[PDB]
């Protein structure tokens, strides 16, 4: 059963977290207060890891605290189990350069595992970590070999269930019957604000129960037992996923418990003694217990090191009954991009004029057939985003092998899965949503810039060419809005072969999320970028077409389908006399971390006769064009027109590029 | 209650649908054809519009078609109506200029009321405009003046309801015991890519019921009687807001029914004749039968000219017998402002600091006072966000009238239930969460951008002085994100006084929504604010500190937070000789729209060295620093720290700004 010991880890927790808002002046005390319970239950007795070997374990049980704002709970839980989360760190919480952000955030200390700060996100996450290991273990289980067999747990609070990304991925994960999804419910009753019964009065289990979910309710959170109960029964629903709902009193043993006073602001010396009375709790300030300390070295240090120990024996089998597969997992986890899988990738020709969304559904079958850690879909969009590999089944429960998701019309849902099968590892995953929507998956771009991950966003029908959906369907601030972000790779293919090589960005990109900025329009292929592409797009910006002189007398800047009215343009211009060069800037981002010379030769510093033709926003086109620049942009909505006449009407034709030159020229 | 008559009232919609998205060559059939038996008995029997007054009737029952890859259906629905919707618009629809867009957008079309393109928004817009309703209704109603008394309709597709946006509205509308909205969803079993089976198996009626919804199925989508019976029991059950659940095959009647086929492409001319097999049509192309048009003209005409003429005579009667309440729901409705709205607002002296967010709840809660149509709320951060009005109640069902909405943690929900008001009227609507989580709402924010509706977001914590919360709690790129964005009014207010400007701009801003950037430190009072901030943040950008001469030898521009450490730099270069002049910058959007002239006034083209001064990303600062100027900006994320460290790890310290002015003396450009 549960020892007094044990109610003295749990007390340990709560005692330590409170501390360390104490000391920060700032922090979030009383979901600790409550969750330390059913956290404590969770890692001792159900929670397999091995702290001593971090997260390189790939089969470790992933936890998730969607909840970061319980970040001193977790903090705390760290220390116990033998992470590198020292006394002293919990001491720096919230303080410059300190090992213990205000919110869980991943790579910055050890044992997070995912960036938690923002709301619903990381339950989204969690989703995706457990579509993750039921699609590698479809992949590399055997007969005789449990090479995958973990379980994903997060703990969530009233806050991650009233957003619509959980809400979301609650049904993605009950339609994918992610029976070993385990989220554990803060229902404290109580939010930031005040009480849950001032906004959120819904059956939440019901919900969940609709989404195909179980749902199991521990009506006392200070009860180990009944909360430990309740994980094998989740763990015994194999066929659905699982919300144990604990009702918990916020800020437990503290005298405002129960109040929206104890959600985010130090308890207050006051508090932490008059709770610790309630705990019995005589002990020093930020000091554990020894017993307490023996007990989590037990229960996670020592059976964790035999549960590895135990998996790393199947796998050492494993390699032998199955090489190449075995292979395959290390070389996945570790991000290894299969030999010669670039070799097939398609190529074009002058002749050519295909929609750079086709061109990626093709870049994307040859990869799919090359690497076999690749996989992804779309937001219901796959036939107008053309991310389908034919050649591979679907994912499904009956087959999670099959590489082809379905994520349904839940993009945010999708990005932060996204976020979270990265996050996991075995995998590289491609998400496909119109430009415009990208406004639907914001937050979880902006997490996966935060947490480095080498997601892919197939994101397609880029401008106003998409034309008879109108404004509402065509994108025109959206290339400003995700270029400002700090960390993501924004590229937008300007041919086929710039779209290729687009790919091969993302696809050895490690640390940034990548958005490919696909066209609905046919994009007819340019001069060099069959032979150039490869090598120059990684380059950020390029010179497609050079001027005659060295140094040209113009330069006209474009992305994407424009670049093609620039070289026509170049013609144009040499007939009446005046020699152009025409860059081709896919993105914004690779060009700027290149070198001062390799940025000399594409925008040499003489030349201010710069002029930018991009069907999106002119925000920050002063950065290339100059304040003296010229730029043919749209700082307009769009209209619901054959989109070849909106580009028409907008100024995206040859002759008014040549005119607004020539007035520049003046 | 339904003849043969209404069949072929149906059969018209449909065939007007398909025909429309043939000549155009683009568009969705699909929904058209299995949602018109349900939209015809909507609107035949069951919405109270008066075509004639167009969208002008306060009481108007509101139609929202969330799936707005139906537009056809709306624009055969607005024609046979009697709105401004001709058989020759029908003909150009998706066409360059057409009174008939791809996806339907409000003001554009007579009798949209929103622009519904995006899923899941539509049947947010149309929670606010129940929300709206109801606090109209509790505010202006009184005993035998049934003043506002209107159900608010949506019809929504699969797609909608999968989108998270509508899972957290109609959590909020349950909880707001919504029972006169009422949402039509087409369970055709189809998305774009095909089945449901695929991708959507939840039991939409079981969670709907969890929220506290109503939930009626329709298992014949064909049966007019039957979906106009599950009408009359939502209305009847006023307690919950209904999910009517009218189960249709997509495309009825085309080869290709049932299937993904019907959803997004033209069926072709030889789906559209059988279709017409199935349901015996031999009229000509583009034609309302004559029994058809006349029934239309009975049930909506007619009935809603007598409604909405019965609605003006009690109105009138209202008038007398509540004349102080009257003139204000008809103010309020016409977007006047009290008379003297801006009089007892709070104006700050030099002396103070005071944090951008507690001037704005001081700012608010005057506002509240002077005008009874002025309410809002936030998503679960009044404490952070300062958003509460002390004197009010809390919009609840046994407080309608109150003006504090609850929100949750909705930001989605929220951004587009305040469009829904808004695009409702009789209300002004302010909504509040964190700057960094414009993101979660930032769809809606660009729906009030195409639909010209002045929402006001309040949205604070605006820098890395956030602190401790961390990166993901600090805003970086967010500035930039919507100052990229068309038709949106950003204001980043540097003290007290600016903040006070700021919300008058968006009290008086009718065409666009207005974004206040607020901040969690105290802002200190600046110079010239209590005198000139009232007539110059509306102009976006002037000079608060002038140079000591008329041509400035440099520029330092800065908004927010940061002009404060302008014009202290300001104050440290006099002293070593260098004469610059402090612009503050609140909005680009409201500089740009200014004369040529007064933007060398603010910017003279003359002065080349300039230093920007931001919190923020440094997009699009290289329009006003130039390529020879410079930026103190943060294009990175931030850290978990005192907010106060942050900053001046980052460089917001009084040194940098003068050593970066310096540091462009040094340069070759300048030197001459
Ligand atoms: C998207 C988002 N919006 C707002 C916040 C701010 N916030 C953090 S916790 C919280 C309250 C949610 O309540 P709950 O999870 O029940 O908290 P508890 O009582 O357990 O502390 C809010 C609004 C956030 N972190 N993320
Ligand atoms: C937010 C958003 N995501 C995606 C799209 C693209 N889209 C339009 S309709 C649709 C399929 C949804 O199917 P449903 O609403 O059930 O359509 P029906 O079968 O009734 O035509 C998709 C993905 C969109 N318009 N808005
Ligand atoms: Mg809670
Ligand atoms: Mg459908």
């Amino acid at each position: 059963m549960f020892d007094k010991i044990d109610q003295l880890g749990v007390n340990t927790i709560r005692t330590l977290s409170i501390e360390a808002v104490q000391k920060a002046n700032s922090g979030h005390p009383g979901l600790p207060m409550g969750a330390a319970p059913m956290a404590y239950a969770l890692w001792t007795k159900h929670l397999k890891v091995n702290p001593t070997t971090s997260k390189n374990w790939a089969d470790r049980d992933r936890f998730v605290l969607s909840a970061g704002h319980g970040s001193a709970m977790l903090y705390s839980l760290l220390h116990l189990a033998g992470y590198q989360v020292t006394i002293d760190d919990l001491k720096q919480f919230r303080q410059w350069d300190s090992k213990t952000p205000g919110h869980p955030e991943v790579h910055h200390t050890d044992g997070v595992e995912a960036t938690t700060g923002p709301l619903g996100q990381g339950i989204a996450m969690a989703v995706g970590m457990a579509m993750a290991e039921a699609h590698l273990a479809a992949t590399y289980n055997k007969e005789n070999f449990n090479v995958m067999d973990h379980y994903t747990y997060a703990i969530c609070g009233d806050g991650d269930l009233m957003e619509g990304v959980s809400q979301e991925a609650s049904s993605m994960a009950g339609h994918m019957k992610l029976g070993k999804l385990i989220v554990l419910y803060d229902s404290n009753d109580i939010s930031l604000d005040g009480p849950t019964s001032k906004a959120f009065t819904e059956n939440v289990g019901a919900r969940y129960e609709a989404y195909g979910w179980q749902h199991i309710l521990v009506k006392d959170g200070n009860d180990l037992e009944a909360i430990s109960k309740a994980i094998e029964e989740a763990k015994a629903e194999t066929d659905k996923p699982t919300l144990i709902e604990v009702k918990t009193v916020i800020g437990y043993g503290a005298p405002k418990e129960g109040t929206s006073a104890v959600h985010g602001a130090p308890l207050g010396e006051d508090g932490i003694k008059m709770a610790k009375e309630v705990y019995g709790w005589e002990y020093p300030d930020f000091t554990v217990p020894e017993e307490v300390a023996a007990r989590f070295h037990q229960t996670m240090i020592e059976e964790g090191q035999k549960a590895e120990d135990a998996w790393n024996e199947m796998f050492a089998n494993y390699k032998k009954a199955y090489p190449e597969l075995a292979q395959q997992f290390e070389d996945a986890f570790d991000g290894k991009l299969p030999e010669n899988w670039d070799a097939e990738l398609p190529t074009y020709e002058v002749g050519s004029s295909q929609a750079s969304r086709v061109s990626s559904k093709e870049v994307i079958q040859e990869l799919s057939k090359a690497i076999p850690s690749f996989w992804g879909g779309s937001a219901d969009l796959s036939g107008s985003n053309n991310t389908m590999v034919a050649a591979d089944k679907d994912f499904t429960p009956e087959h999670y092998e099959g590489r082809n998701i379905w994520f349904g019309v839940r993009e945010f849902a999708m990005a932060s899965a996204m976020n979270g099968i990265q996050l996991h590892g075995g995998t590289r995953i491609y998400g496909g949503t119109f430009f415009v929507f990208v406004d639907y998956l914001r937050p979880a771009v902006r997490l996966a810039a935060i947490q480095h991950t080498p997601v892919v966003y197939v994101l397609t029908h880029d401008s106003v060419a998409v034309g008879e959906d109108g404004p509402t369907h065509e994108p025109i601030e959206q290339l400003a809005s995700v270029r400002c972000m700090p960390g993501v790779q924004v590229i937008r293919p300007a041919d086929g072969n710039e779209t290729r090589a687009a790919w091969k960005v993302a696809m050895e990109t490690t640390d940034a999320p990548t958005i490919l900025v696909l066209s609905r329009q046919n994009l007819p292929v340019l001069p060099s970028t069959k032979e150039v592409a490869d090598e120059m797009v990684k380059k950020g910006a390029y010179v497609l077409s050079p001027s005659q002189g060295e140094t040209p007398e113009g330069i006209l800047i474009a992305t994407g389908s424009e670049v093609d009215l620039a070289v026509k343009a170049q013609k144009e211009l040499a007939e009446k006399g005046k020699d152009v060069s025409v860059v081709s800037m896919p993105s914004f981002d690779l060009f700027e971390k290149q070198s001062s010379e390799y940025k000399e030769s594409v925008l040499p510093k003489s030349v201010k006769k710069r002029v930018a033709i991009e069907a999106a926003a002119s925000f920050g086109w002063e950065r290339y064009v100059g304040t003296e620049g010229a730029t043919i942009t749209i700082d307009h909505f769009g209209a619901s027109a054959p989109g070849t006449k909106i580009l028409e009407e907008f100024g995206f034709t040859v002759e008014n590029v040549v005119n607004t030159y020539n007035q520049l020229s003046e």
